């Protein structure tokens, strides 16, 4: 059994053509998990995960702040205490328009989970 | 399967009592359930003050994230308390349980492969 403070997992900064101002923690990876993985994303003020899609779903829980969710068209803001279910293949992305860090949990099946 | 995205306040789901021979003082909200999940389900558990999920095991894993309060985790040997911001991975077949020794509600997300139900 693994019991750990998520913050203590070292985050990985991401800065690419599609993702900026984001870091990622792998909490439960496929080293441990047989079916699905658990990650925690932190999005700095102005950070962006641009629209994309996958062959797999996302299950998300918003832990902190106000998260802007990019949809195929348009966008919707949600806050801490929301969950999000992204069907396979659905276009999605994220932005933080606020002045503080936004955090959300993201779980994906193992095929996405490397 | 279907397209789209569901975005919902978790508290818009009513917390239902869990009532079994091994659980007392616990409620659950099904967030992403069997009707929708391709692979795994997401529930939000609320442990009332003094609530208890006795030690048990099952042939599927748990992935847990603690949202609120101080959660006592029962292990095969002994126990450990964690708090908001901790995650827990429980291997298939590993003995585990939970207790709330505090005065206030403890909440945690619990995800399992959908073969284990909701
Ligand atoms: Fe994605
Ligand atoms: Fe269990």
């Amino acid at each position: 059994m693994i019991l750990k403070r998520a913050y203590d997992v070292t985050p990985q900064k991401i800065s690419t053509d599609k993702v900026r101002g984001v870091r990622k923690r792998v909490l439960i990876g496929l080293k441990d998990a047989p079916n699905f993985v658990m990650r925690l994303f932190t999005v700095e003020p102005g950070g962006l995960i641009d629209r994309h899609s996958h062959p797999w779903e996302h299950e998300i829980f918003v832990l902190k702040g106000k998260l802007t969710v990019l949809k195929e068209q348009g966008e919707e803001t949600v806050e801490e205490g929301f969950y999000i279910f992204v069907e396979p293949n659905e276009i999605h992305g994220f932005r933080n328009d606020t002045d503080s860090e936004v955090e959300f949990l993201v779980l994906i099946p193992k095929e996405g989970g490397e």
